[PDB]
């Protein structure tokens, strides 16, 4: 599913992300924009042989099982394919574990490089959440 | 899901592939081995920006919608994520359309290069189908 901007923000709010570990909703929408272009089916392979899945490009090395990432963990206890569903629950729940891990949203490199420090509020403006 | 060899062959037989358009079951198992290593969650991006999904690496340019393949069709009328399920029905049904398209199993480049002309029977031997 490709989400519209306001549609994803509403879904994120409903699914418990707004101010989760101190991160306003606009942070999560901005991250999703640059990670996946709001597309739940986005995949991208990394040079280490891991793959990033879904609207927040959750990586197979630590967080989900894809059966092709040698020496990896499955900390969210899910198949990575669950992260590609039009229902975002799995991606949200796994993101809550990631963001709680110590480095906050810096775990998302595109967040650090493109959202951190910016006017993230703009990503939710105009939206009826 | 990563299938064992005999397990996938049984699933393929049950799901109507054995001799489908004249291709013995060993052809389909051999194709799946070299396309995905029998892993339903296999994805691989092509240089044209399309992506191959699932046990038979079905491509997003013609056959499934992934919302990121410009100018593409969705001839199997499915989201590409359906092709990554531990249930192979969607991949099988879409493969039946592919193989019927005119070029038979040559549509699978790894089939042409690695299975065509070989003793494909060996892929199902030892199996209780
Ligand atoms: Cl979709
Ligand atoms: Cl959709
Ligand atoms: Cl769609
Ligand atoms: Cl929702
Ligand atoms: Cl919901
Ligand atoms: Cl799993
Ligand atoms: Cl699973
Ligand atoms: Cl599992
Ligand atoms: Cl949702
Ligand atoms: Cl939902
Ligand atoms: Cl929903
Ligand atoms: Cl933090
Ligand atoms: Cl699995
Ligand atoms: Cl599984
Ligand atoms: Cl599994
Ligand atoms: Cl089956
Ligand atoms: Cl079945
Ligand atoms: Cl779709
Ligand atoms: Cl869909
Ligand atoms: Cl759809
Ligand atoms: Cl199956
Ligand atoms: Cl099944
Ligand atoms: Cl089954
Ligand atoms: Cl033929
Ligand atoms: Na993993
Ligand atoms: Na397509
Ligand atoms: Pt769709
Ligand atoms: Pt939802
Ligand atoms: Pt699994
Ligand atoms: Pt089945």
């Amino acid at each position: 599913k490709v989400f519209g901007r306001c549609e994803l923000a509403a879904a994120m709010k409903r699914h418990g992300l707004d101010n989760y570990r101190g991160y306003s909703l606009g942070n999560w929408v901005c991250a999703a924009k640059f990670e996946s272009n709001f597309n739940t089916q986005a995949t991208n392979r990394n040079t280490d042989g891991s793959t990033d899945y879904g609207i927040l490009q959750i990586n197979s090395r630590w967080w989900c099982n894809d059966g092709r990432t040698p020496g990896s963990r499955n900390l969210c206890n899910i198949p990575c394919s669950a992260l590609l569903s039009s229902d975002i629950t799995a991606s949200v729940n796994c993101a809550k574990k990631i963001v709680s891990d110590g480095n906050g949203m810096n775990a998302w490199v595109a967040w650090r490089n493109r959202c951190k420090g910016t006017d993230v509020q703009a990503w939710i403006r105009g939206c009826r959440l």
